[PDB]
């Protein structure tokens, strides 16, 4: 119900520990994602001491209430926790072993510059906050820290999940408080986006691109412009999976360059045909001629500057 | 309100049973379903004997407090289930029975791989704890495990619930666990996934298929190209059924070859004018001729290929 | 606290009465609704019994608790409701009258085979549990029965509110149960689906048939594909109205008809053409000629067919 | 605890009042909206009479537990109101003062016939239930009747918020009660809805028309086939806000109306180009003349009567 | 337990601060974000004074409960703060520091007129309401004002979290209230808004615009339709970040102009063939040479003027 005193000056320390059972819901737009796991805590307090050969037993068991147990609080959730605790136990010289089931949802920021092949870092960040009477600091141990083996996220390949052992201290609203960061390691599954995503893009462009073939002003037209109609029934299609950031990236870049070429393709056709009407067809299929080669090597160019760029 | 001593040295064993009652709300996408059944369990407490003579009853009635329950929990719940007691009864031996009606939401993996044709095996996982003085394990109580006859899932088909009678013992935390495994058995209904995906699929690939018996080069790059954009338009319409998965199943394989097969007669009716262009109208007609026969019969055995892959 | 024991060995009889307030949220693909009603209950408990000259009360009140109250619950439920108690009242023979109000959400089956014009028959069941001493059964109050008339489904239109008299009684995990069944009818408005559905469409394919007055190919063809892109492109539209089912209905059996013979009009066209390039001008015009009155006649006699098999 | 004795017959009279803070949440397909605001009550019981020279005090506050207070629900709500209490003061003479704050989801059916210019009224209803004891009646006090000058709604502006100063009184379940209505008006603002809505369609018809001034059959078939596709698309673009209901509104018959004209604009180049074939221009030409006038004026004529049908 | 008595008639202040944590979920739409700070609280309660020296402590702490609390409310959220206590410390002089950490979601509207480049300020209201005892007013304690350096929001930059520090008094339902505003600055980031949605519209305009190198009616024709073809699907794909608002912005003035220029392009082709049919071609020639530069330099004027509309 009280603090436990120090001796003569020292701090409290509380080791924690936290175990992963499930993860799901995570959702890229919101930055946001649900966990569900143990927490385990351990401190001193010698006001708890008893003699096991007097007292017959050797472990006593205690309600929540009716002791003192430190406030842990997490700092990047959405809502405070729901928990409920599982065990409460003592040892003679006063050790107390504190355990619990919570359920919470965590903000953390992403970075999907890299969209199909980025990796990211979940942060869980918990703090505690020092009374009046006695200053609190946190730390870890290293054995109660761990996932299960069926925690699985869809389309990521979970790598590790481990914590920073040194808390940051620091001074807030004229009191100090300790913070611990738990990381979680994560890698896209990047499998699929093939022959989902780009190849079909790349077969509108090449039919776009037969136009440098023929000498027939409607039927340029026509491709062209249909092709671009189902480019663009292509991208509503599969915006589903595209990252929704307010910065650019990478696949973004590869169908504005496409929406580019697009454009240019239908300038070298009005280009030609105007060209052919002007009685000079020589100038005309000398233009269509080097085109034929110009168009695939200069995207071939653009894409290896763009992914030396972005993975430089 | 403590657990009851062993004898010498022998655990206490708990039967368990689960009644299906409802389920609802499967989720593809987030491998989630609800469920609603009752929860029956069994176990030995000698002191609560009394003599059925001398008190005059067959069966007493106790509270869910001022009695010991052992702490049961259910490991892929996303939330702790929400449950009532119903009946808590003792015999004069001293066996209590416990029936509880709870709610939760599931979380379980699901393979469709080959998605019209899937079957899935969702599972629930029932653990529990044991304490410092005793040691608790599961089993299962064949006549208590059922489900009602109203249960139903749209678009699937319930076949069987069962349960593995052997748990699993393992240690946790420097504590014993023993869990439990129930399985219920589901198929999809295939039924009316061919008159609205298949057909007008193809139908759209046979009208574009149609260029073959052609001369004109207007009429068959109009005909290509606005077929491709009613194929997409069409994917576009009918993507709320097909599943969302990071791995490739059997209708994407299948959407993707048709890509490909657009892509490829594109190439012939350009191939196929550019050599009538070139006053050689013997070559551009066996071409055509051959690819004539060639489309539907390379089509089918690549279907064929594929649906020996995927199925075998 | 305790259930009221029997003369000699007759089971309590309760009294049940549901009136309906406001019915809302109706799902189709989910087959949920929601519901906000008062509950009634009537039994007999000569433990009450006073005497009105003594007390000087005719009618006394009691607090929910320290009062026998029976265990009612609902079986296509997905969760326990949510309920408040309204009043308590005993006569001096000792009948208590029990009144609430609650609101849940229930799972019922919907059968949409004929979309447009479905009548459907939502249920409600009540069941109660017996206990080791007593034996409960349940009955009807046919004057606590009814509907306000403020109550209204969006799209349907409210026909009765009745319940079935006699219960049904059958033995679950070793106890009696009782079962009533509500039924509430309801049929669907199918005004403004004629012009917002039916007539579109059908301009849609008779502009598609013009094709049989022209001899131009190009004309022909790129009227009959630029309909099946409208067509295709209004059933996007509209796809927000038409029921989801893993079976077949009867607007989707007309729309599957609708692409049928938008392929058999693609392949007509073909056959002129190419009966026309063969120089054989006389069969091509007969088999156009053919098709004017061929295609309607056809439509028409199909359409008379499936109405005959899904509404006989 | 007690409902307060009546002197000999006289009913209690309740004087309500409602001030309202916020409104938000307004769902047109749902019919549904939810509110946060005040209610006041006050009634008279001499029980709590005090003499405020011998306490020394003029205002006595109560718990809200240890005093009775009338049992008062509303009737058109998804669920119970989550209220909270403010303040509850007592007079010498024994008037009892309640004020409290609560939020709630309210169910108003709305009428969109004229969707971009409807005004609607939306409805509270306070409902009390007498007791055995004692009959209840409602009043409407109209200084506590009122509304923030900071409540918005998104699209539409609130006029005037009053309540009917008669109350209902019925009886049902043998039990009176009496029901007090609440009415709030609002306007729908109908401006960005022309050109965002209603411009663009009319150019895209006015583009379909100019095929009236061609002789070119593939031309008009062009036009208008692709106005006809350009028209659905933007339906499928503006579908967001137009109102999903069963009955037919303004816009909805507009744009069957645009149907119909688009039908018959293919008609008229059917019938333009067969006549032009049997070697009969002159007849042609006279046709498409008067096609050029015919079609504005009917257009016009068509929607003035729209007009006055849906507004007269 | 009571308001603490004034000395003889001064009003009880009371210190505010709000420390942000964090933000999310902003929804432009239903201008609603929610929140979660910390909430602090200092006001001066002689009851409380104790000596230190007696006591041998400085600071004690209290519960929740056994101590009077001013009620303080938010005025604009949709419903009651989920708050949980952190502190409560108490000086010898009497001075009590209130500490608590709360979440809410806020209701605050928004102007979007400049879509791209806007600036929001968000608005937290804080009121009190007096007792018929004592009356209370707010005042700012500006060193308990201030936000995390990890607070933010996805798309937005966050400039400033002030507060004004004079407070609003006014009376309603005859008491006496005291208002507190905290306003919260940001700012849109407008990059990746050129190349994802300006430039693909500009540049199937372009391509619309090249029919007046040609005079094919048919090639024109193809041209034109296709491209609003296109930009009507465009707009569908972009929809999603553009503002859903009920007044006009500077983005749908753009596209509504875009729209009247394809309306006007279609009347010149038109016009063009026209006047070439009557055998009058060098009036064709020079509206088409006219329109060249006519279309560009009007699109720049109008595109000036109504950006100086809009931010001047
Ligand atoms: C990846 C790059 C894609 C580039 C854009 C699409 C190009 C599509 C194929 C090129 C046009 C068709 C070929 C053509 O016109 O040449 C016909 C040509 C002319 O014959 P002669 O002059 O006698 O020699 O006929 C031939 O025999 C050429 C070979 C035909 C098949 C070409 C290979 C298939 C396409 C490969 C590129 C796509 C992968
Ligand atoms: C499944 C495979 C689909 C294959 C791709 C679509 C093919 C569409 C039909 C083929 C083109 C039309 C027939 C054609 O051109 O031949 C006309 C042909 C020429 O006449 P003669 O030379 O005198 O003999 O006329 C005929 O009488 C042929 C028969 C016409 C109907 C063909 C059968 C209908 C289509 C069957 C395949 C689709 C199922
Ligand atoms: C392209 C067309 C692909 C759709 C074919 C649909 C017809 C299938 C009807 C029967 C399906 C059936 O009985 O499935 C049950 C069964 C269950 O799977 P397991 O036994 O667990 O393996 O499924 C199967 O065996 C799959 C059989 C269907 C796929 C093979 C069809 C190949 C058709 C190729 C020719 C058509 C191309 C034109
Ligand atoms: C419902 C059935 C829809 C059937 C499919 C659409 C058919 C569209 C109309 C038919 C083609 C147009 C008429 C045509 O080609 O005939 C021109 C025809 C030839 O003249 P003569 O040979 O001198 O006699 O001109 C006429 O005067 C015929 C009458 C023209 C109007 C036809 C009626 C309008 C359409 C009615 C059907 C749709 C409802
Ligand atoms: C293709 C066009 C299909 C839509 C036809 C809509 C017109 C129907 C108006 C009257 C419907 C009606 O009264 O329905 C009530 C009634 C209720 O069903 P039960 O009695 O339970 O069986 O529904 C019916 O009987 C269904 C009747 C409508 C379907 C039959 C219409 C067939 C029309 C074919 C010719 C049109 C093709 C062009
Ligand atoms: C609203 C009503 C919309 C009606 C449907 C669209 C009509 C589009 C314009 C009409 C066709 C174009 C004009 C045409 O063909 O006439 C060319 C005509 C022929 O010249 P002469 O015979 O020497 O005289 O040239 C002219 O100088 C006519 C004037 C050209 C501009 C017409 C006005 C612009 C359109 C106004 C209606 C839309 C608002
Ligand atoms: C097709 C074009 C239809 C849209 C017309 C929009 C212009 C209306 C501007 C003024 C509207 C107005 O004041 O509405 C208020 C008022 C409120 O309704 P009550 O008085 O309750 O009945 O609304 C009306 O009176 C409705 C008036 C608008 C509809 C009538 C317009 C008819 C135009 C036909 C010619 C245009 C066709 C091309
Ligand atoms: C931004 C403004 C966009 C304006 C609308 C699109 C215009 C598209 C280019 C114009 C048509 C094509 C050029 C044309 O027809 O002229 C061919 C012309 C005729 O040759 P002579 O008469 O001998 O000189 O050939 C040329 O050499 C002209 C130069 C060709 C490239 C033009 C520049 C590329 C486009 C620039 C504008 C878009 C940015
Ligand atoms: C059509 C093209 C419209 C998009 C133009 C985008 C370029 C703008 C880049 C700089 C914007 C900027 O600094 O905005 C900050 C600033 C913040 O607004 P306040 O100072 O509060 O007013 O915004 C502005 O001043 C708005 C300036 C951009 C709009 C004006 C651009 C006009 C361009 C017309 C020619 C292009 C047509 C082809
Ligand atoms: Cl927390
Ligand atoms: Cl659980
Ligand atoms: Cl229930
Ligand atoms: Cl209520
Ligand atoms: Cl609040």
């Amino acid at each position: 119900v009280s603090p436990p005193p120090p001796i003569a000056d020292e701090p409290l320390t509380v080791n924690t520990g936290i175990y992963l059972i499930e993860c799901y819901s995570l959702d890229d737009k919101a930055e946001t994602f649900k966990v569900n796991a143990f927490l385990s805590l351990s401190w001193k307090d010698r006001r708890l001491a008893f003699d096991p050969v007097r007292s017959g037993v050797r472990v006593k068991t205690y309600e929540p209430e009716a002791i003192w147990i430190p406030e842990i609080r997490f700092v990047n959730v959405e809502n405070a926790r729901d928990a409920d605790v599982v065990d409460i136990s003592v040892s003679p010289d006063g050790t107390v072993q504190y355990l619990e089931r919570f359920s919470a949802r965590v903000l953390s920021p992403l970075d999907a510059r890299r969209y199909p092949f980025d990796s990211q870092t979940l942060h869980i960040y918990l703090i505690v906050r020092s009374v009046d009477t006695r200053n609190i600091v946190l730390a870890v141990d290293l054995e109660k820290v761990g996932k299960n083996d069926d925690v699985f996220l869809t389309g990521w390949d979970i790598e590790s999940f481990t914590a920073v052992v040194k808390p940051a201290n620091f001074a807030l609203e004229d009191r100090l408080e300790s913070k611990l960061d738990y990381q979680l390691r994560i890698s896209r599954q990047y499998f699929s986006y093939i022959p989902n995503i780009i190849l079909p893009m790349l077969f509108i462009l090449f039919i776009s691109w037969t136009a440098f073939w023929s000498t027939s002003y409607e039927a340029n037209v026509t491709l062209v412009v249909s092709t671009l109609i189902a480019h663009i029934a292509f991208n509503i299609l599969v915006e589903t999976n595209l990252p929704k950031t307010p910065y650019m990236t990478y696949t973004g870049a590869i169908i504005f360059m496409i929406y580019l070429f697009y454009f240019v393709a239908v300038i070298e056709v009005t280009v030609q045909h105007y060209l052919k009407v002007e009685s000079q067809p020589a100038r005309a299929a000398s233009i269509t001629r080097a085109s034929r080669i110009a168009f695939p090597v200069v995207f071939l160019l653009a894409n290896i500057i763009l992914a030396f760029l972005f993975f430089g």
